[PDB]
């Protein structure tokens, strides 16, 4: 049911900006197993919650 599409689809949904937007997919991009990329999800989460404090 999950994918990695609808992963890309979280950041391009949550009101983040240009710089931040593009730097993190980017890196989100340069994954390849999955508790690395969890690690960086987890980054989106924290992310969110310092651009809306």
């Amino acid at each position: 049911k999950p994918t990695m599409h609808s992963l890309r689809l979280v950041i391009e949904s949550s009101p983040l900006s240009r710089a931040e937007k593009a730097a993190y997919v980017k890196s989100l991009s340069k994954c390849k197993t999955d508790q690395e990329v969890k690690a960086v999800m987890e980054l989106v989460e924290e992310d969110i919650e310092s651009l809306t404090n």
